[PDB]
């Protein structure tokens, strides 16, 4: 009766149904072949704030069973081509970085650390999960980096990976198709670029409205449908309209 790690798939989302539809199989058949057992939770933004990222995770790792130990923070539209990447369960090290500078197709600096990222379940917690204070495109991932050193941990990267920026990953997204949200408004910058020692996975502010459980090609997929708050009196670029 040997226990085996579960990976809650965590899938920040909000107009990404074209993209759904390819992640779905593409990862489950990916994830199947390398023998890791997992589940994907859409994390579908239903407030009219602007899109964020890191905020979802968060949710999503609230949500998600204690069964699953370790997640993997998963854009929509970023899909392995080597199997050669292994979505293993973390080291002590720290997080698995799966989209390194050397493998992705658009960012290629040192301590990059998004796309998608594995992390132990207690690392997260250490770390008090992602800063809530980043809506619209940018930064989250910066900051959580520097989560990561304030733990004592490190990155880890696929060792040995033959395959480089132009053919490890699909990265399925046109810039016009798929507008990445830069505005800035209120002091958005200036705060934004500072590291956050006063949110995180501990005082996330949401609700979630529904589940709904789907099948997609006979794939079981969990949607949680979350609105996010947003204080404007602390993080008022959550809506620069
Ligand atoms: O309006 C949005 C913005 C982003 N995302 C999710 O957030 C991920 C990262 O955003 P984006 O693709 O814009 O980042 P980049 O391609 O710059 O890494 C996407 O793949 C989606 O999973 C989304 O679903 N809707
Ligand atoms: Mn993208």
């Amino acid at each position: 009766g040997a226990s085996v790690h579960k990976m809650a798939l965590l899938v920040p989302f909000r107009d990404r149904f074209e993209e759904l539809l390819q992640f779905v199989p593409h990862m489950t058949a990916f994830l199947k072949r390398q023998g890791v057992a997992h589940h994907i939770f859409v994390l579908n933004q239903v407030d009219r704030f602007r899109f964020n990222r890191a905020s979802l995770i968060n949710v999503g790792f609230q949500f998600a069973s204690d069964v699953y130990d370790y997640i993997a923070m998963h854009d929509v539209d970023l899909l392995p081509l080597n199997d050669n990447l292994l979505y293993e369960y973390p080291s002590s090290l720290g997080p698995l970085h799966i989209a390194g500078p050397k493998l992705h197709p658009k960012y290629h600096y040192d301590n990059f650390v998004g796309g998608i990222l594995l992390v132990r379940r207690e690392h997260f917690k250490q770390m008090n999960g992602m800063s809530n204070q980043y809506w619209g495109w940018g930064l989250e991932d910066d900051e959580f980096f520097v989560r990561i050193r304030d733990a004592g941990l490190q990155v880890t990267r696929p060792q040995n990976i033959k395959t480089g920026t132009n053919d490890t990953f699909s990265h399925i997204h046109n810039r016009y198709h798929r507008k990445r949200d830069t505005q800035k408004c209120f002091n958005q910058k200036e705060m934004t670029r500072k590291r956050d020692h006063k949110t995180g996975l501990d005082n996330v502010k949401y609700k979630i409205l529904k589940v709904h459980e789907m099948l997609i090609d006979q794939v079981p997929v969990t949607i949680l449908n979350i609105l996010l708050d947003c204080d404007v009196n602390k993080t008022p670029w959550c809506d620069c309209s």
